[PDB]
């Protein structure tokens, strides 16, 4: 497998739930970076560069994802909601002596990142989610069109064995399928294919593909409990924040994404790019260049 | 593969768009009895006989499904629309000689039945739908909870290959596990060994599996559009009709969704999951022998 991260270390962080794997590199304010699903913290390696040019960079993967050690779950996939996610990269940071950082995140990890924000705002100095609309606003949202459009959210949220088993017969197919089909030409070319072998390594794990069935089933369930309480509340978050999303990504499906994260967020400024979902590899200038100019003074 | 209709015979009936599997038993008036997924026929092999009483017995596997023949599909999934599906059963109804006919469907193959109860109410003498809603009405109903509950109808409708590629790994599990979470039960219990057994040999082959996919897609367009027409229309079900629905079933309050669909409607609960002629044999053959009767 390619090392992608010119000059970047690589640490394993121990955390009462398992170790997170990170690349690290750069140097001055530190900045973490979540990757989402199916795909690891490799997702960065065309914006880490640029981001590493102005702050010390923190690429991990998620807590089960990738080389992070993969927590047994249980009947809630307590370890693979957003909640406990968060609170294990909370550690994570901890043992690197940062209590107060910069936190970007994608997909699933943008999940992780919001909700980071809504338990421990203490902790953020500023938040980026990327191409993602709060878990609670996909299910309120949920009608024909968005069951079809969506549909892996409630495939994989069934109860195991059933993605599982699916998954098994051919396992490069389905998250080759899935890289190609949200981006915006529909095909791999946006992506480095050493990146894509990492996809494809990680997915191939029987156990890493559980995992990730753990994560939408914690998506289904309690993780749109824990922002059903918030929203009800009329909880904002209160940190800095930016939203990005695709023009021709998820979040923007039918919903217009800015106005939506005003509802979530008291401090939130919002931009889309011109990209498929996965904005930090179909779109890499525009996407470091926001963050850049969003984390910087 | 177990002979599970003593006494019928079986026939190979020709329509334009391809030949219809049916057994066929017993005499009077005409009663057609129309399976859904993931079964065939053989589902009603435990009230076919007290059916057969009364009524000539006519127990068809859907087009493409079973041993009928597979019609090429096309970019609208045109023969396995259900308004193309009762099209081609009433091609087959006429090659028997019956014009007017009592119909009772389950599953997808009760939505073939009152989508050619709206399409051509004068075929039909009396109908019977058994654990559904009208196709319109699972959709406007797609919320977190029925997305969950009813997730299949979004994957199987994914464009071709997805469903197909995911399906051909282990097709055994699947038809096993769709089996069993819709009973009351939870396991294969309420169904007869030699019955799964007819179910799982169709959905081992690729061209079955694929034409179910087929059925979805179609349910998740053009039938969803044909249904909105009558919808938006206020076009309601003239024939007399009974929706029996299983009390742990998936359409679980029926009558009231019937009743905007149909001006003369009766129903009932039967304590069953979705897959009523089977876990509840004897509830169901009473209600249907009763309703046929008049």
């Amino acid at each position: 497998l390619a090392d992608l991260f010119p000059g970047f270390g690589s640490e394993w962080i121990n955390t009462s739930s398992g170790r997170i794997f990170a690349r690290v590199g750069g140097d001055g304010p530190p900045l973490l970076l979540l990757h989402g699903f199916p795909q690891t913290h490799v997702m960065w390696h065309r914006v880490a560069p640029k981001l590493a040019e102005r702050f010390k960079v923190i690429v991990a993967d998620l807590p089960g994802y990738g080389w992070s050690d993969m927590p047994e779950s249980d009947e809630q996939h307590t370890p693979y909601t957003k909640r406990a996610m968060a609170k294990q990269l909370i550690e994570a940071m901890e043992q690197l002596g940062h209590v107060h950082f910069a936190l970007a995140g994608h997909d699933r990890g943008a999940r992780v990142s919001y909700r980071l924000a809504l338990d421990s705002p203490g902790r953020l100095s500023k938040l980026a989610v990327l191409d993602i609309l709060p878990t609670y606003e996909y299910w309120q949202r949920m009608n024909r069109a968005y069951a079809l459009k969506i549909y892996h959210w409630s495939f994989l949220a069934q109860p195991a064995p059933l993605p599982e088993n699916l998954l098994g017969g051919d396992p490069d197919f389905y998250v080759k399928a899935k890289l190609a089909s949200w981006t915006r030409a529909g095909d791999l070319s946006a992506f480095d294919p050493r990146a894509v072998e990492h996809y494809r390594i990680a997915f191939a794990d029987p156990m890493r593909r559980h995992v990730m069935c753990e994560d939408f089933r914690a998506g289904a369930y309690a993780d749109f409990e824990h922002d059903k309480i918030d929203v009800e509340a009329g909880n904002k978050i209160p940190v800095p924040m930016l939203a990005l999303w695709g023009a021709s990504g998820i979040a923007q499906s039918a919903a217009t994404p800015l106005d939506v994260w005003r509802k979530w967020a008291s401090d939130v400024q919002g931009a889309p790019i011109e990209s498929g979902h996965f904005l930090p590899e179909e779109a890499p200038d525009q996407t470091a260049e926001a963050l850049v100019r969003f984390f910087s003074a």
